[PDB]
């Protein structure tokens, strides 16, 4: 008694784990039911998909799936409703991890359904098509004996795996066999489905309780069934169309597969028939099935769970405990520092370039992290992704091994120094960018042009608030050249950077103004960072090369525009067309602020149409100034027509047949002081009056109209907020106090039209428009 | 490539892990330096000491210590400054666990020190003495080759384990060998001390840097050296004197050891010679050493860590990642539910006694737990420790295996059912007690006697605030009888319960008033729960028996009283002597609230001496009513002489010779309105004025003295908080407005003495005092 | 129960096999005495030397020595005259192979003798020479803790490995520890000579029976 077995860990691929010929996986009776919300599931599938995608590159890369701790129950003392007559030969009651295992078996069930049914749609007279049909049969059977097992006689001839105590008893006989737990029932039913002769229709699923089985929640069944069916949807979509939304699950493509020898060997122990790398090089109807199968094989033979087997249950619980207490992992920077300590040059580093860069990055990390441990990792991810765009042009993930591996890769391309310490200079500079223009945007750079300073400054303060980090790459790329330049070209730099900032915010405003979402834009900037620019001179996001150089000032503008063509559209007519019909408040509130502030650039109330606005005062009160973003003068996005009229305070239901009406430009302005807290709002009249309050050009109308509105009750909440003698000029609220008639739906349409047009005119000079 | 090594897991006793003959433990260069604060170290030692204590019971209980994940560096690619000539043959660079491992090596160093020097004090002419001296030699050597290792020639002929990269190079040659990290240096130097002939003094230690080695923080050395010497002090105290503070580290005593066969086999492969168990039964100069030796051998051979070995570093990182994702363990209650499902009777439970109890306990858990996952286990602990009092009379520990084991033990004593399902009825009642008089005390039970209701109600609200849960056993024990009673003896029960509550508040008030701490009280309440009371009639804390019956109503009082003798002291004289000299504001503030509210029970300002108080108005305004605990009339503890007078607001330093003065009753009362937030305090005059303010028996003293004090300034902070026209009667504050002279230390003694006298008078009737 | 241990095999260098820090090798009481005529010994050395010579060429060339089958006697039921007080912590009763094992232990004893006494002939002042002396110390010790093991106190503080039942009781105490079987006594006596300070004379060897130990044959000795 010292190691007297105690515990017993070994690694297994999920195929060698699940499909062991005589085993039953058994959920002990104190486990909760299936929890795992769909984000945990998506992380799961995306993990294995990532490891697969990275397998083409690194031929030995193994993907991990955690631990399962189980009791090897040898006298079947834990199968609480059992028929010893024929319990399986090795039961492994799952002490911990049963959530993963449930997810896993389900994953196989959907991989099985998809690969089967797409494979019957195959033309078996095409040589590569039959190759694919055969490969499919292979993986189909190999998953089939992964989730269920052919015990050899009786009705209920097939045993699931996973089972739960109480509901579900393993047996192969005609009475006495139940499969009634969520996973128990699910696997029983799918299994019988697969064995349908003359099947080949996709899987329905007939969810349980024909009149019984209230041993669980019925909500549990709902959850498990839904979770499975969404695994099926995720995968279906991961090979299908091209809408390719930002997360989804990216596994390599037909061309990817066909041209990766190592992927072929490590998943099919053989090199592909050349007829097939041909058929795959260009989708050709069979590439989705083949991609699903490659994913299948990677799942089976290259994803591994760590299996810990205890022989006594009490040891097993103490094991679980000892494994829930296992340290505090290290950010990819910490684990990467050794690899530059060991190139600079030896261990004599302290006053040797890289030390300074690392002093920078570590300083920033200790500052903004510190507070916790995964705060420290999310800060590290924050400074690492812009860098990945910057130094390379690749989308870095938030997963540790990737960050570690990418830093290792990039650092080990140009194997010098002066060459490598430029790579580290990259990270240093992204940190430095976070310290200047993003902390408080007013630093920006120096430069004169003092309208440029606060214009690019509003660009920054808006790009911070509301997502659009994708940009931190490029802009750091340029903030770099301003601080790396011959003492003369300080001004040249400062200008390129400032203009770049403006144009990025502009393109932001247009892309998210027109579409309803950040659809491609992340990918578009990625493509920008890699695309060839001007024959052989630079490459957009510094790429080896030399950090100081590259690209110009303005190849941004021409490329972003040339893109605004394509599936972007850039004629003010086409663009304001898209943007007048997109609910901007639903999207990012800082975008709608940018749009209102750009639409009311030195603007004035319109006399021809009561409530619109127009331009023409070159510099009346110019709003695209960073000082007028923060301007808590007018800094509340107020809806004219409210979002909530639950019993209808009155209003016009023309505005609510389409629930997006209430959230377009034409329904909002920037109102000072109160939001919905001090003194605010009501129905279209009290709203008229409130706007009439703040728009008067004399105090002998200010107090007059304060009193005008106090009759119906403008002093709402107590006695009207900071509402006694406010000056201030708000062109949109002035020309909104000037409309009587009523608040029509047509009028919000025309208003959002007019507002978008003004903004477009105000901004598109920021991309330097002529395309 | 499928399990292609990847990883490789094995359990080893810390002896077989550390003292393997060719191994080097190597801390790679991205590890933090030695972190672990003393709470963690003390937890560690307690874990192993617990394992020992529980090995005495269960001869098989193995104690776990978690995981260390290490890279078997096979070509020494991570020994970052190296002399390959004699790198040790097997280095294991530690990815995770270097904190535990560092602690462990330090621990061996301290046990080696203690056992060394304590065995030199042995009279080696005595047969059990020579056994102990040898046994000491045995573990002494097995620890020695546990922390260092004998490479065989040269200066620096001895290698550490644990070494840190960058600083520290293993080698045996005369230049060229460094051990300069915190752990490296510690191990090197301690080893030299151990190998000193003609030594035998305890280890001093000469911390590092004779003028160098500033690659580190100089604080790291401080922290590590300190943690070592306090491991040493911790043990020294756990086997030495008798002060036995609340934590300490509980390891068995000579007798414990001497009479437990299984402990002797499992640590010494053999039964002790009886001469030794005899000399052990009563310390006799050799028992501390033996206790320490038993502890060290348990450390060496029965603490076992799981060692996970990877062959590539990045595999090790991904593993570490995969073992940080390891479920969320379950409360001892969840893992015990099955074992009562399978006694009721079989699986046809749903309408079966035990189901009801569990539904109750589960409801209460899901209600108050829920919010987190370890909050759920902390809720379960809150209901489990008192249940341990109630159904048995044992101190349950807050550790999981202990809770599970106790539940299995108790549930399976009287192995019928009805005996068992009564045991479960126990848990249900603890939860319901937590739902009745502890949530809001105001429910209490029913009954008339309506003074008992708010009197036991203040008893409860007082026992809840300010620790003293030790009672929850008893009272639940009683609350049961009120809900389980022949409908006639409902009133008898309700009364018993209320009186139990009062008596406990009394014994509390006295015990923490007179003594300085919860010194014995815990043992006292447990003692009552186990003692035989009246031969064969019952037993105080339900012990099987039958839930409704048992004990009386008032044997509580007699027993608690008989105990108030001994080391309790209860002659009003003795008690006031003790309690006048205990700073009660220092201990539990609710205790001082209880003592002041009992000291002003229908009390009146004293005229004979200006500022004390006297009783006698039987029902003037009686304060021991739960409606007056919360009565934020008088619910602020005001110090007369302030704790803060750093430059002397003026005041009297007679009160500051002894810092316990400022915090005795004689310096505190119950003040309405302000503490130190609205309008408050100053120097003793303004304090006079504030006490004169709220004591006014007319409004024409209210406004008069309000403005009196605004002259010096009672409106401090704004304009005197809720201070205009207050009725309100606070007898204590009147006789505080009634002392002129000055605020002396002598008078504070007098004041606390009288207040204590009064409270003693007011409360001891709650124990129905005759002893 | 299908492979439920049944058996359990693994390879070990003669170093990691013999010198396990807590092990005792025990010849059960039905084994024949030491037989092996000098030719089997000659093949033993010639094989190990051949593997050695073939290592210069192939850096992976590993040399085998056969199999030993042992029972991991866990509650000391085959140690036939025992002091449980301090039987070694892990005994392995050798079901097959005790002839190799006896040869081996003897071999380690002779290599230890030669390397020791030749190294004391070293002029420890010549740089390669001190290289050699140290190397001697390293191998010398790693053979010492190969044939015996330092249990830590008492007279007869050192245990042989290999011991034969009936004759020979492992213990570290002053009565009660016997080593009178042929190997037992040889290893014990070699061990004592190893630890003689100020020896450094080659080994003589003073064989048994000052008047006793005819529990065996005397020819085996």
């Amino acid at each position: 008694m010292e190691t007297k077995e105690i515990f017993d860990a070994a690694p297994l691929s999920v195929s060698q784990f699940l499909s062991e010929t005589g085993q039953g996986l058994y959920i002990p009776p104190y486990q909760r039911a299936y929890s795992w919300e769909l984000p945990k599931i998506r992380r799961l599938l995306s993990d294995v998909a990532h490891g697969l995608d990275q397998l083409a590159e690194f031929e030995d890369s193994i993907c991990f799936l955690g631990t399962v701790i189980a009791l090897r129950d040898i006298n079947y003392t834990t199968v609480e409703p059992k028929y010893r007559s024929q319990v399986p030969s090795k039961v492994m009651t799952i002490i911990d991890g049963q959530q993963r295992m449930t997810t896993l078996l389900l994953l196989t069930t959907v991989l099985h359904e998809e690969i089967r049914v797409r494979a019957e749609k195959l033309t078996r007279d095409d040589e590569p098509s039959v190759w694919c049909y055969n490969q499919a049969l292979d993986v189909t059977g190999r998953l089939s004996n992964c989730f269920e097992e052919d015990m050899r006689y009786g009705e209920h001839r097939y045993y699931p795996r996973l089972i739960r105590s109480y509901y579900d008893v393993w047996s192969r006989n005609k009475g006495e066999a139940r499969y009634r737990s969520p996973i128990g029932y699910y696997l029983e039913s799918y299994g019988a489905y697969a064995r349908d002769p003359d099947a080949v229709k996709p899987y329905r699923h007939v969810p349980i309780d024909p009149d019984k089985t209230d041993g669980v929640d019925l909500e549990a069944y709902r959850h498990l069934d839904r979770m499975r069916d969404q695994m099926r949807s995720m995968l279906r979509k991961a090979v299908g169309a091209g809408v390719k939304r930002e997360d989804d699950i990216q596994l390599p493509t037909g061309t990817d597969i066909g041209q990766s020898q190592n992927l072929q060997f490590a998943l099919f122990n053989s090199e592909f028939p050349p007829s097939v790398v041909e058929q795959l090089e260009d989708d050709a109807k069979m590439t989705p099935l083949t991609r699903l199968i490659v994913f299948a094989n990677y799942l089976l033979h290259r994803v591994t769970v760590a299996v810990v087997t205890a022989k006594r249950e009490d040891y097993g619980f103490d094991m679980f405990e000892a494994l829930n207490t296992t340290g505090q992992p290290l950010t990819a920077i910490e684990t990467f520092k050794p690899r530059a300590i060991k190139e600079e040059g030896l261990d004599e580093w302290q006053e040797s370039e890289s030390k300074l860069h690392f002093d920078v990055v570590e300083a920033y990390l200790d500052r903004e992290g510190s507070s916790s441990a995964d705060k420290r990792q999310t800060v590290t991810s924050s400074v690492l992704l812009p860098f990945a765009m910057f130094q390379d042009g690749t989308k870095l993930t938030k997963r540790l091994n990737d960050q570690r591996r990418y830093l290792r890769t990039v650092f080990d391309k140009d194997p010098d120094i002066v060459a490598r310490r430029k790579v580290l200079a990259g990270l240093a500079q992204v940190a430095r960018f976070y310290e200047g223009p993003w902390g408080s945007p007013t630093k920006v750079p120096s430069c004169d042009d003092a309208t440029l300073r606060t214009q690019a400054g509003i660009a920054l303060a808006a790009l911070r608030e509301g997502g659009h980090d994708i940009v931190v790459g490029l802009l750091t790329r340029y903030f770099a050249a301003h601080r790396l330049s011959s003492p003369e070209t300080v001004e040249s730099s400062a200008r390129q950077f400032l203009l770049a900032a403006r144009s990025c915010a502009a393109f932001y405003a247009l892309w998210r103004g027109s579409f309803g979402s950040t659809a491609g834009i992340d990918g578009v900037y990625r493509s920008l960072m890699t695309h060839v620019v001007e024959e052989g001179m630079p490459r957009f996001a510094r790429f080896e090369r030399d950090l100081t150089e590259v690209p110009p000032v303005e190849a941004l503008q021409s490329y972003l525009k040339e893109q605004l063509r394509s599936e972007g559209i850039y004629d003010k007519q086409q663009w304001v067309a898209r943007a007048a019909m997109t609910p901007v408040y639903q999207h990012s509130k800082p975008l709608t602020r940018l749009l209102l502030l750009a639409a009311s650039q030195n603007s004035t109330p319109d006399s021809a149409t009561p409530g619109l606005v127009v331009r023409g005062k070159s510099g009346l009160l110019e709003t695209l100034e960073l000082e007028r973003w923060n301007d808590e003068a007018f800094a509340t996005i107020e809806h004219v027509a409210p979002q909530a009229p639950s019993s209808n305070g009155s209003w016009n239901a023309d505005l609510y047949e389409d629930p997006e009406l209430i959230n377009r430009i034409g329904n909002l302005t920037l109102l000072p002081a109160v939001e919905n807290a001090s003194a605010s709002n009501r129905a279209w009249h009290l709203k008229r009056l409130m706007f009439r309050a703040l728009s008067a050009a004399t105090v002998e109308e200010a107090e007059k109209t304060l009193a005008d509105a106090e009759a119906q009750g403008l002093r709402l909440g107590s006695g009207a907020g900071e509402i006694v003698r406010q000056a201030r000029y708000l062109p949109l609220v002035a020309a909104l106090a000037q409309r009587e008639e009523e608040w029509t739906a047509e009028f919000v349409e025309a208003r959002s039209q007019r507002l978008c047009s003004l903004a477009w005119d105000a901004l598109t000079p920021w991309l330097g428009f002529e395309p």
